[PDB]
């Protein structure tokens, strides 16, 4: 197992792909994979709003993976915390 | 016959027409009008790629006035920037 | 922190200010801050010449912050890239 | 010209000098320069508490460039990550 524990463990491209899986499982017949991916997303982002980031986007941004990534990046910088794996 | 300050001064159809006009200017005798048009495109879109959206387009997107508009709306939306006027 | 990952995040004045700091750090007894600012400069400008603009000015151009800024301004404009924020 | 891409490029003494300048930059009304140094700090250390290390120090160690450096050193060694250049 090649486990990712924090956001620095990720690159903006790998995180975008994790968000695409979530979108894929959101439309899936069952929520079994979805429930686990949501828990992982909440744990690696450390953002207080949790899954609200996915389900309730602020009016300005959209709920695309890129818009969510931009939201996280901005909030990590604002709070002086490390972001993704820079590349 | 209006001076357009930003993207919110354009409806999407109007912008697609502007792109069509850029195409014709591309084959005109001089670049005098083309250059003013290209500078304006950069100004209103604010996209990092600039005129590359027209000339060295993303492969995962269709090279057409509509493929161009799509990319523009998506990048702006993802980035929290205002889009086109309604029409 | 506030992220400024693009030239459009700076007005020309803020950029001249940035260059003024580089000018100061360039003659300082320590180079630590200088090196961080030089990498930022190259990354936000995207100019193929990089730091040569600061150290090796063209024959009619200056290595003053105002002249380096003018050179970036024209270069991006000529190449269909977005410019400085409003101011 | 080498560019300090990681903590491996810094000896402890250089890093300390870097934090000393960040601490005066707080005196600097150019948050633009300070924000660039802070982004670099967070990037090279990859420590969880990011800028908290400098601003909201744990009252467990000393609030000084040398105290911040010992902690990073400690955390990196505890985490199996590369440390500072020897010198």
């Amino acid at each position: 197992m090649e486990l990712k524990n924090s956001i620095s463990d990720y690159t903006e491209a790998e995180f975008v792909q994790l968000l695409k899986e979530i979108e894929k499982e959101n439309v899936a017949a069952t929520d079994d994979v979805l429930d686990v991916l949501l828990e992982h997303f909440v744990k690696i982002t450390e953002h207080p709003d949790g899954t609200d980031l996915i389900y309730y986007p602020s009016d300005n941004r959209d709920d695309s993976p890129e818009g969510i990534v931009k939201e996280i990046k901005e909030w990590r910088a604002a709070n002086g915390k490390p972001g993704f794996k820079q590349g």
